């Protein structure tokens, strides 16, 4: 499913992530835009042969079980697929505990790259919450 910005937006706040663990609503909608365009069935290779997968482009290093990314752990406790799912809980769940790795956001690089430091709340500005 690709979501309208709005319309993710409102779903992410729905479930739970408008400031989880300190973050806007805003950083949210920045970071699924730049890493998948707001479509939950985004898919992209990693060099070492992982992948990342849905509106989080959530990597099978460490987060989920796609049987073919050796030598990796399944945090999340889920098949990537489910990360792909026109629902978004799980994508939500595991980035809940991702963000809460110590880290923060700075686990998604391109959130470090192109939504720290900048206007986010333009992401969600005009939309009914
Ligand atoms: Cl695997
Ligand atoms: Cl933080
Ligand atoms: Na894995």
């Amino acid at each position: 499913k690709v979501f309208g910005r709005c319309e993710l937006a409102a779903a992410m706040k729905r479930h739970g992530l408008d400031n989880y663990r300190g973050y806007s609503l805003g950083n949210w909608v920045c970071a699924a835009k730049f890493e998948s365009n707001f479509n939950t069935q985004a898919t992209n290779r990693n060099t070492d042969g992982s992948t990342d997968y849905g509106i989080l482009q959530i990597n099978s290093r460490w987060w989920c079980n796609d049987g073919r990314t050796p030598g990796s752990r399944n945090l999340c406790n889920i098949p990537c697929s489910a990360l792909l799912s026109s629902d978004i809980t799980a994508s939500v769940n595991c980035a809940k505990k991702i963000v809460s790795d110590g880290n923060g956001m700075n686990a998604w690089v391109a959130w470090r790259n192109r939504c720290k430091g900048t206007d986010v709340q333009a992401w969600i500005r005009g939309c009914r919450l």
